[PDB]
C-alpha cells in the first residue's frame, strides 16, 4: 500500500513542476517532455528506501480525525520525494564525478546517448531545485516548514562537503594546492580508518538516515519526543556501515545483481577495502596494492581485487557487521524506553539495511 | 565607502563559513585553506555590479531613531550583495565548465587550474551555491524577511538554471531532443531566431543579474511594496537583454586581453544575438558561408564567421538596438520616479553602470 500512494504523490508532483515550467517559464513541449524523461530515468528505479522510511516513520508516530491521517501520510510522502529527489540530484553529478558507466542496469544519464555532459550537470541540479520547489507548493501553509527547509538545508550542505572528502582522499592534502598539479597519493598516508570514517559519515549518513528519520519526525509533529542524541549515534552507525556495505560490494558484487559497474579501485578511492587492507597489510603486499591502485587496467584491477581476499578482508568485514549489530540493537532499546513506536521505525529501517544483497 | 564596507562583510562571511566548516564539519587546515582560495578566487576580482546594487538600493531607500536603522540595513544589504556575487560565483565555476571556457577575469577557469580536478570543480561550484544559503540562515535568522528572501532568491536562481537548458540545448533541434538518442549540431539553424535568442537571455541572465539585486535591495530596507513591480520589472527585462547582447557582441569582437575571458561562443555554436540577428538578414550565400563555419573550433572557421558579421553590418544594428534600449529605459524609469523617487535613482545608476560598458 505504501507504494501505492508513494506513486500517485510522484504524478502529482512531477505535474505541478512541469505545468508550472510551461504556464511560468515559458517552456516548449519538447523540452518539458525531455524534463519528463530526465525526471523518471533519475528519480524512478531504486527500492526507495529513503522516501519509504519517511512514509514509514509518519505511519508508526500517529498517535504519540482520518483528516490528519491523510494530510500527514501524504506530508510524508511528499518528503519521501524531497529526499528522494536529493538523491536524484547526488547520483547524476556523482556519476560524473566518478566516471560509472552504468546505473541501476542503464546508462547513466551523462552517458546516455543524447545527454551532453554540460546538460547532464544542469539536469542534476535542476533534480535539487525540484526538492525546494515542491516543498515551497505542497508545504505552503505548514507550520513546520521553515524549520523542515533548514534542516533539509544543512544535510544537504553536509553531504556535499563530504564529497570534497570523498573527492579530494587520493591526494596528499598537505600538498592540496590549486596553483599546482598534484599526482594521486603515492605514499597513501592519509588511507587511514580516522579518514574513512570521516568521509563517509558526512557523504552518506546523514542524507541516508538522519534526514529520513528527522522527515519522518517532522511531518508528524513528533520532533522533540525522541532522543535526538541516541537517534544521531544510530542514523551514524547505521550510515557508516551502509557505505562499508556499498564499497565492500563495488568489488565483490556481480553487477548484473548490483546494476553498476564498480570505479573505486580505478578511481582509486578511500575504500573501507582499502584503509582495512592497508592497516593490516605486510610491506610486501602494500608495494604491489601501490603498484596496481588507480588505474583502468583489468589486471591491476584483478591484482588489488586478489589482494582484498588474500588478506582476509571478508574476515574483517564479518567481524565489523557484527559488531554494529551490537550497537545497532543496544541503541535502538535506549530508544524503545521512551519512544516505542519511533524505535519501531528505525528497527524497521536497520532490517532493510543488515546483510543486504541490493 | 560602499566597497570598503562591503570588503569588511566578505572577511566577516568568510571568517562564519570556514570556522563553522572546522569546528562543525571536521575540516581538516588543509581543506579550510584550499576552501579560503577557492571562495577568493572564484567570488573575488570581478566589478561586484551585483552586489553594489543590493546596497545603493538600500542607501537610496533610506529617506522614507539614532543611526541603528542604517548600520542594520546596510549591514544586511551587503550580506545580500553577497548572496548574489557568491551565487554569481556558482554560476560562472560550473558554466566555465559547460562552456569549455579557458580563463576567466585574465586567469585561468576555476576548472582549468593546475591543481584543481574537474570532478573538484564541479562540487566546489555547489559549495558555493550552498554558502548563499548558509550565510543568509546565520545573518538574517531573526529578520522577518529571511522566508520571503530566501523564496525569491530560489525562484531566481531555479530562474537561471531554467535559461541554462535552453542556452545549452539552443544548438540542438528540440523536435529531436531525446535522451536516448544522439544528435549533431543543428544544420538548418531553424531555432536559431530572436524570438528563442530573448528567452535563454530573459532567463539565463536578467532575472539574477537585473531583477534579484533591486529586489534584495528593496526587501532589506523593508520597501518592496512601494514600487511598482511591473514597471521594475520591464525594466530588469529590458536591461538583462541589452547587458546579455553586450556580453555577446563583446565575445566576438572585445579583444581577451580587456575583457580577461576569451570568447566560446562561435566554437560552441551558441545562439548568440549576433548569430540569431545575421541569419535574420543575410542572403542564401551569406547563410551558407555560415553554416560551414559556425561551431568549429578551426581558427579559420571562427574568422570567417568574424568577417561574415562585419560584412553584414551587425555593429550597425547593434547600435540602433542599444538606442532603442536606451529610449525605453528612459520611458520606464520615468514612471518610476512618479510614485518611487529613490528607487527610481539608484535604477538610473544602475543603467549608468550598464549603458556602453567598456567591460
Ligand atoms: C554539483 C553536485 C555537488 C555534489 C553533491 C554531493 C554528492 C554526494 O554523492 C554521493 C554521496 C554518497 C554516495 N554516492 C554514490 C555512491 P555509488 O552509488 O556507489 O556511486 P559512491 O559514494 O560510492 O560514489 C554519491
Ligand atoms: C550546477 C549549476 C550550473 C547551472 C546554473 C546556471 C548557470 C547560469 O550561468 C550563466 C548565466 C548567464 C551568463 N553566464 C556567463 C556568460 P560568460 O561570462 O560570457 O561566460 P555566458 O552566458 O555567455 O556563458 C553564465
Ligand atoms: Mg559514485
Ligand atoms: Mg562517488
Ligand atoms: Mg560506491
Ligand atoms: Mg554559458
Ligand atoms: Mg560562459
Ligand atoms: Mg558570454
Amino acid at each position: 500500500m505504501p507504494m501505492q500512494m508513494f506513486m500517485q504523490v510522484y504524478d502529482e508532483i512531477q505535474m505541478f513542476l512541469l505545468e508550472e515550467l510551461e504556464l511560468k517559464f515559458d517552456m516548449d513541449p519538447n523540452r518539458v517532455r525531455y524534463l519528463r524523461k530526465m525526471m523518471d530515468t533519475t528519480c524512478l528505479g531504486g527500492k526507495y528506501n529513503r522516501g519509504l522510511t519517511v512514509i514509514d516513520v509518519a505511519e508508526s508516530l500517529l498517535s504519540l480525525d482520518g483528516a490528519r491521517r491523510k494530510r500527514v501520510l501524504h506530508d510524508a510522502c511528499v518528503c519521501g520525494w524531497m529526499i528522494e529527489f536529493l538523491q536524484a540530484h547526488y547520483l547524476v553529478e556523482d556519476d560524473i564525478m566518478d566516471n560509472s558507466v552504468t546505473r541501476r542496469g542503464k546508462p547513466c544519464w551523462y552517458r546516455h546517448p543524447d545527454v551532453t555532459v554540460q546538460c547532464a550537470i544542469n539536469d542534476g541540479l535542476l533534480l535539487k531545485s525540484w526538492t525546494h520547489m515542491m516543498a515551497m507548493h505542497f508545504f505552503a501553509d505548514r507550520p513546520f516548514l521553515q524549520d523542515l527547509l533548514c534542516r533539509f538545508n544543512r544535510v544537504d550542505y553536509t553531504t556535499a562537503v563530504g564529497q570534497l572528502y570523498d573527492v579530494t582522499s587520493m591526494f596528499d592534502s598537505n600538498k592540496l594546492d590549486p596553483d599546482v598539479s598534484q599526482p594521486t597519493t603515492t605514499d597513501f598516508a592519509e588511507f587511514t580508518l580516522s579518514n574513512y570514517k570521516r568521509i563517509v559519515k558526512y557523504k552518506t549518513a546523514y542524507y541516508t538516515y538522519l534526514l529520513p528519520l528527522v522527515m519522518g519526525l517532522i511531518v508528524s509533529e513528533a520532533l522533540p519526543t525522541v532522543d535526538m542524541g541516541v537517534t544521531e549515534e544510530l542514523a551514524m552507525l547505521m550510515g557508516e556501515y551502509f557505505q562499508v556495505q556499498d564499497d565492500v560490494m563495488d568489488c565483490f558484487t556481480p553487477p548484473e545483481r548490483l546494476g553498476k559497474v564498480g570505479t573505486d579501485i580505478q578511481d582509486a578511492k578511500c575504500s573501507w577495502l582499502a584503509v582495512t587492507f592497508l592497516a593490516k597489510a605486510s610491506s610486501a603486499q602494500v608495494a604491489e596494492f601501490k603498484a596496481n591502485y588507480g588505474s583502468g587496467d583489468s589486471e591491476k584491477v584483478a591484482t588489488v581485487r586478489r589482494l582484498y581476499e588474500e588478506a582476509d578482508l571478508q574476515g574483517d568485514y564479518v567481524a565489523y557487521e557484527a559488531a554494529v549489530a551490537e550497537q545497532v540493537k543496544e541503541l535502538i532499546e535506549k530508544l524503545r524506553l521512551c519512544s516505542p513506536g519511533f524505535a519501531a521505525s528505525v528497527e524497521t529501517l536497520w532490517g532493510k539495511t543488515y546483510k543486504r544483497q541490493k
